[PDB]
């Protein structure tokens, strides 16, 4: 093949390209790039499969960039090996408006990038949940006399601030505990974050830690210039079949600067002019700005025909399993190709008001075992709390080591990296439907995971119960006040709050649906009943209405309600009707669809000369006067909790039938 | 002495206590305190210094429950040793409303509780910012000629769910990293979670990752029977003083149960009668419902007398050092008293409208040194981020193992358990004052730690960069949108987002009066303006008028601002003006504060009779509709950011002079 002159050459050019782009867009993060150039040239040349015109090839092995910083690394070598969304004019365009090259690699933007990191620790969890979909599909589906058709490695390159992320150690707790041995983790082990020196505040030993997390751990005490080092490490890491592998690369950060490497100052700011020509002097590289010389691209544009030549071999071992395992085949196709089964809507049940009153998270325990088995790409579960938050699907086992091909994700009490998994999973892009749970208040814990589904278009389902003071003594540090507010504000996530059955399921209907948006449901610990007019559709539109005292008659006063506090308004609306008013209830099971709906449907629900309203919802006020304006009133507690019986806790605070009476009253003037 | 059998009847009467209990209420969770009572013996009667009867004596051990679902272990334990807030009829009101004894111990209802937990791994964490406490004020008065005046271990009990939890690996890296010896934290390791045997998710080693983190770790096989085994360990975990020390301390949950024992059915729920009459047999207990035998009274009221003899004997050596050291008596006396020096606020600088226009992070490095001088408590740092922050006090050092004395706080990546090490720092109730930083948008990372000081009243001051999409280039996944809105919804926490140096400089002044409060302050990148009538005063009215067109005329348009956004407002202003139009312009550095004014304050700023009204804010309009109404606009950002240069963006988003004025237009209608 090349010589170790090629490399070295190839090596540079990655370096000088990463260095050129960030002096034009004068921003960004030259000194990661520099220091793991060789780790780039061994697995972009040498290692990894994949197709760089095919970014879609389902077997390709998944990289992940969780030292997200360091972009223009993961730019340059899609740029070299032939990917057409890095061609060299949008290398000139890093962090520039409309570019494929943003700041942060976003999966959203460029085709080959697999999820959007930024968030430190991020990306590393994604790359548990990117191998947790593999292992699974591999077990669900490879048979022991063909060859496979599920078989791919997930590499992630990742950084010290990775490293002292509490999340990341969540997620590779469990990668060990799952023993997921073809996660491939490349530590840059540079000794620098933004502070200065590691030792300011980061002096634990990671390879103990991850030897104690169940990982295999190789040492590589050379990343600069050890090309055959890096290449044994990682087909030893190939060779280790039964743990995930960690291999601890230590490298210079800005390798090459001769007066800005190991410091802070080449972590995240351009080299500039004088420092440029002095690395180029010292690399003694004659090319110009964003000059390639052809030689480098001819070795890694060989990319090319390689992945062409990876991807066809896949469809023959795809013929050659359709040939012996037709029925298998076919479920696998039907899966992988991310349509969702026909008719997977008539699987969730129906309700009427003469079906007892049941929980909101008994209803979804409901939906999801009966969507189990119409979904073949459902799969998830609890942060430690599968009896309290009622996700078990019974038609399946637990995924362990011994038994990937089971569909219960056992999380234990992890709520970041659980969110972060299942972002790997579904961005996977393989047709698995992954759903999490936890209480609703530990949302807080998870937050930037659940962001990071909505930023990256991740349909991942956030089954969240306990949702209120309805959950009793447990106490304020439980019982969610502002998270509803909290989750309505932030960019494209739905946040759905049902009442009873029709509208559990119909949660769950807009959930399933968005394979590209996530979906958070709020669900009650206690029972509530079924109300007349609630419907599956209903909350399809948002906000909609379920009751007028007269057909064709303005309301007098409009009460609106979500979930267990629904049943406050209907109760309040027949106490103000027997007195002679013209009420309307409103349903308000998820305010972002209701902003999906034309002017002409939200007027038709809240029409605009009726200002008597009054908002009823055991949560805060905030966010409310978008709905009820300055002369409406809510229902509701903007304070903490506190510990008691529920019902006493309904009554203290006001959330009453006659409270709600009492405002609407008070709207009417 | 005491007998063997006498402190077996003292253990079986903790797990008695907390299992009648647990009974009455009907709800709560009897199998930790069951296996952990004799860890509760031992601590109580034999290791741990303090006062029952003065749960304020400064130089106490501090005890934390991190595993705050076994409050009725610490409440038992209170009770018997005579904390006059948990007198047998609070036993009796477990869970019940306005009782002291809350489902989950709190700080705030519960003299003698000195953290709030509950939300699993915040308790550890709180335990290391208590034991930063101790080592900082040691280090810096502590003399080497007399007794110590500070000098007090920090005992903390987590179970495997902390352990889960990524924040506790944080602040165990960091504890370790410290050196803090005087932390000794005893595991009960008990195998069991709500999801079952820990085997279902959770088989890392431990022991091992501790040890990586800088531990020492002690193994007691045997935590139900070994009395003299958990003695030896906490006096070998006293003798190291080098590293902090966990004790692995193995359990049966629900020990003394003879069907429920080692099971999740003991985790949560109460044992009911007929377990209870079974388990009251096995253990050979005859004593009835909430009844303690006087002689195990005995024995735990002995830390009555006890403690009054530790605390004279501080005394003591405090009268012994300030004959010696009288200044340093004042300066500690003064410092732990918690009163602010007087006349503090005089140290922040006032500004001119003509001074250059600074970001507001500069504002917020100026004030921070500014106040660093003048406030002895002052203590804190960033999370990686000081160059970026712009977050050190130039008058002292980084705190670390070899110097404790010294006042800045270098967190690493850690950004959720550098908020729960500062709830532990201010609730240490020593007078220290402690600020951390990140990011604005890694707010997401932490909180639940921030949440924990609204709930816990501890007055930590987050001072909060970057805050929004002028920060540019790095794009989506760094840019705020929702998180003004989050926190506003927040109870009993102040957003503050100050416009120029005067409320940047007021920002500050409220959030160091705020002792029991905490302030977050929203901070930004980029360069902008000081605006004729901003003022520090202002800040603390929340909301306040910068400019009338003409004084003594109401209004036709009100235009409100915060932060980057209130030179766009007085911009719009100006054209408005040349229109005809008479405009006020209000800015709204604090919504919260806002609320707190007087009806006619409320009224002066925002007549209700005006009702063309536009808000202004690089952020969600989410919320605004409570100031702006039905008929006003917003103009900001509801959407994701994008990586290009921020006036790029700003001019992209339509958040511009000439939107404001067209957004007026419209709401005059
Ligand atoms: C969760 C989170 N916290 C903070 C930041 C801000 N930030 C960006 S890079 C960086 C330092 C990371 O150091 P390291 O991963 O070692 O990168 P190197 O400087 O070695 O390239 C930080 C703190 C971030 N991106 N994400
Ligand atoms: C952050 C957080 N997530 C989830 C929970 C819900 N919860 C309460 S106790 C518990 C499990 C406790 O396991 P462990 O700490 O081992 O306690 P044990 O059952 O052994 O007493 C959980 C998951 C919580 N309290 N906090
Ligand atoms: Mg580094
Ligand atoms: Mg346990």
């Amino acid at each position: 093949s090349i010589s170790r002159d090629e490399v070295e050459k190839c090596i540079n050019a990655i370096r000088f390209l990463a260095i050129d782009a960030i002096n034009k867009s004068k921003s960004g993060h030259p000194g990661m790039p520099m220091g793991c150039a060789p780790m780039g040239y061994v697995l972009w040349n040498e290692v990894m499969k994949y197709n760089p015109k095919n970014p879609d090839f389902f077997n390709r092995d998944r990289f992940v960039l969780s030292a997200g910083h360091g972009s223009m690394f993961q730019y340059s070598m899609m740029h070299l090996t032939g990917y057409d969304s890095v061609p060299l004019d949008q290398i000139k365009q890093f962090r520039q408006w409309n570019s494929l090259t943003p700041g942060h690699p976003e999966n959203f933007v460029t085709p080959g990038v697999e999820v959007t990191t930024g968030p430190l620790g991020q990306g590393i969890c994604n790359a548990v949940g990117l191998a947790v979909a593999e292992a699974h599909l591999a077990a669900r589906f490879n048979k022991p006399d063909v060859k496979p058709i599920v078989d791919h490695y997930t590499y992630c390159i990742l950084g010290d601030g990775c490293m002292m992320e509490g999340i990341s150690n969540e997620a590779c707790s469990l990668a060990g505990h799952w023993g997921l041995g073809k996660l491939i983790a490349l530590y840059d082990d540079n000794k620098i974050s933004i502070d200065g020196h590691t030792d300011i505040s980061f002096t634990e030993d990671v390879a103990k830690r991850y030897e104690a997390l169940g990982w295999h751990v190789i040492h590589v005490i050379n990343g600069n210039t050890d090309v055959d080092g890096l290449r044994a490490a990682i087909a030893q890491a190939k060779a280790v079949k039964d743990k995930p592998t960690l291999i601890k690369v230590s490298t210079l950060i800005g390798y090459g600067s001769p007066n800005k490497a190991d410091s802070h100052d080449v972590h995240g700011a351009p080299l500039g002019p004088d420092e440029t020509a002095a690395t180029r002097k010292n690399l003694n590289w004659p090319y110009g700005e964003f000059e390639v010389p052809q030689d480098v691209y001819d070795v890694f544009r060989g990319a090319i025909k390689r992945g062409a030549e990876e991807e066809a071999n896949w469809h023959k071992a795809c013929a050659e399993y359709k040939a012996k395992y037709p029925k298998e085949w076919a479920e696998f196709e039907a899966l992988t190709s991310c349509k969702l089964p026909e008719n997977w809507e008539a699987a969730l049940p129906h309700f009427k008001p003469e079906d007892k009153g049941l929980a909101t998270r008994q209803h979804s325990q409901t939906m999801i075992n009966a969507l189990a088995p119409a979904l073949p790409g459902l799969i998830g579960g609890s942060a430690d709390l599968a009896p309290s938050n009622l996700t078990l699907m019974k038609i399946s086992g637990d995924f362990q080591k011994g038994s990937y091909a089971e569909r219960n994700l056992r999380f234990g009490v992890r709520e970041h990296a659980m969110g972060a998994i299942c972002n790997g999973i579904a961005l996977h892009k393989s047709g698995l439907i992954p759903y999490c749970a936890t209480f609703y208040i530990f949302t807080d814990y998870m937050r930037n995971a659940m962001r990071m589904s909505a930023l990256s278009e991740a349909g991942v389902v956030y089954v969240m119960t306990h949702d209120s003071i309805g959950l009793g003594e447990d106490g304020p540090t439980h019982q969610p006040i502002e998270h509803l507010a909290s989750f309505r504000a932030m960019p494209d996530m739905l946040m759905i709050r049902p009442a009873g059955g029709n509208e559990t399921a119909g949660a769950y209907k807009v959930a399933i649906a968005n394979r590209k948006r996530p979906t958070t449901i709020a669900l009650s610990r206690q029972n509530m009943p079924n109300i007349p007019n609630c419907s599956v559709e209903g909350v399809a539109k948002g906000a909609y209405t379920i009751h007028d005292t007269k057909a064709g008659v303005k309301p007098d006063v409009i009460l609106m309600g979500t979930g267990s506090e629904l049943e406050l308004a209907t109760a309040a609306a027949g106490i103000l009707e027997k007195e002679g008013k013209n009420v309307r209830v409103v349903s308000f099971p998820c305010w972002e669809l209701f902003e999906e709906q034309s002017a002409e449907y939200k007027e038709s629900v809240l029409p605009s000369d009726v200002t008597a309203r009054v908002s009823v919802e055991a949560a805060t006020s905030f966010g409310w006067a978008k709905y009820i304006g300055l002369k409406g009133k809510h229902v509701g507690i903007d304070t903490f909790g506190a510990s008691a019986p529920a019902p006493t806790l309904y009554e203290k605070f006001g959330i009453t039938v006659n409270h709600v009476v009492e405002a609407a009253k008070a709207t009417l003037q």
